[PDB]
């Protein structure tokens, strides 16, 4: 079965940037529901196994009667698992190779941060802003709807911000760009490095 | 210019079903923002005018370069303006003709309630649950994404529930069902009758 991973720090470790009550519901309620629903969907078709990253890379392989529910809850599970690991109570620095890849893709770091901030601002409704590695090994900023994940288009995400309202409403209310800025404070760039390394090597 | 209509009651009027603070952010920030954005798009084409209900009934007729912004913000404005009129601090009752059409399409009021509750609850991500008049004059429950509106498909809304998280997170957190059950205590059935009469009387 899919399991709910633990937060690898205390619920309040990201304060004042993300508030402990949000971390608690976001993980114990929202995330747990994605895992519970993904298990129920998968229980229905044991023959397909449970490797979500493989199943959701090509959604039409998933039998029709559970497809949208797996996209939604199976995607909710993967997006959130990735998200907890990209957050750090301790400040970190963009790694040399990650930084170099950025200048190359965007021209400078501030250009990236601005392209990223804007994909996150203008994602209308519920969804996620992403930094991804191309099938060409290049970086792109994108944004997806709801729990849709870029791995469904063969893109490898190395950074991700959740812009569903539940992620920021208790701390920032309507002011999503305040929450976006706060995110840059608590990114775990070591996770980003590892994801990006894993992106290139498995290619 | 599109104007932000005033709430037709005090902000704390829907208490304890909807909290004051939410009414306040929801109208003063969320709806104001759609109104502002809708106007910025419209001003780029003064020739197409300001009749949002006509423009959004055929989206395709809207110049490509403001079409998405119009759908989202224009849609945002209609749905919300409709939403404030549908809420009532006084418990009202279902008008006889409305009750009868609900009995006909659904079996009983409570059947309708469960069905509208199902659409409101399973809408994944941001959106709206609706009771609409068919092209054939029949009632149907549906839901839509984000700020999409059933008038875009030649359906006439007579009941609407915002299921965006900003509509309910302050008072109910992740438990959208408690929000939905509460919405039924504050429905203005007189706004529903009136919309229902209007839908039948333009065909
Ligand atoms: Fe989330
Ligand atoms: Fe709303």
């Amino acid at each position: 079965a899919i399991l709910l991973p633990d937060l690898p720090y205390a619920y309040d470790a990201l304060e004042p940037y993300i508030d402990a009550e949000t971390m608690t519901l976001h993980h114990d309620k929202h995330h747990a529901t994605y895992v519970a629903n993904a298990n129920a969907a998968l229980e229905k078709h044991p023959e397909i196994g449970e490797n979500l990253e493989v199943l959701l890379a090509d959604v039409e392989q998933i039998p029709a009667d559970i497809r949208q529910s797996l996209i939604n809850n199976g995607g909710g599970h993967l997006n959130h698992a990735l998200f907890w690991e990209l957050l750090s109570p301790e400040k970190t620095k963009v790694t040399a190779e990650v930084a170099a890849a950025i200048n190359e893709a965007f021209g400078s770091f501030d250009d990236f941060k601005a392209a990223f901030t804007a994909a996150a601002t203008t994602r209308f409704g519920s969804g996620w802003a992403w930094l991804v590695v191309d099938k060409e090994g290049k970086l792109e900023v994108t944004s997806t709807a709801n729990q849709d994940t870029p791995i469904s288009q063969g893109l490898k995400p190395i950074l991700a911000l959740d812009v569903w309202e539940h992620a920021y409403y208790l701390n920032y209310r309507n002011v999503r760009p305040n929450y976006i800025k706060a995110f840059f404070e608590v990114i775990n760039w070591n996770t980003v490095a590892r994801l990006y390394a894993e992106a290139l090597t498995l290619e």
